[PDB]
């Protein structure tokens, strides 16, 4: 799936470790589906970059929902977090697309961000708590 979800729900759980992830991390696109960017069993620095192209209606800001787990739905994924890419036209009509970008350390840290094509604005969130 090539565009984006959004979903409230951001995590509020946390956890710490590191060694390897037990469940594989992507994104939530929209209809519930979880798209899978990075393989479980991270013991290795592993990027992956991804484009989505998507209209939606009077936006202001790209929220992207980050979650964890091997589900085609992600609503049965463990979403780690979100984080919201602002400075996006107020309703841009004729919006490019917007360019998620998945990269992950040696330890497994997961370092998720957002860039906006047209803006060229960038928003980003480091998650620690992915690997056990």
């Amino acid at each position: 799936p090539g565009l984006f979800g959004g979903f409230g729900s951001g995590g509020s759980g946390g956890s710490g470790g590191s060694g390897v992830t037990p469940l594989s991390l992507g994104v939530e696109t929209k209809g519930g589906v979880m798209t899978v960017l990075i393989p479980r069993n991270t013991t290795i620095p592993t990027r992956k970059c991804e484009i989505f192209t998507t209209a939606e209606h009077n936006q202001t800001a790209v929220e992207i929902h980050v979650l964890q787990g091997e589900r085609p739905m992600a609503q049965d994924n463990k979403s780690l977090g979100r984080f919201r890419l602002e400075g996006i036209p107020p309703m841009p009509a004729g919006v490019p697309q917007i360019e998620v970008c998945f990269d992950i350390d040696a330890n497994g840290i997961l370092h998720v961000t957002a860039k906006e094509r047209s803006t060229g604005r960038e928003a980003s969130i480091t998650i620690q708590n992915t690997t056990t």
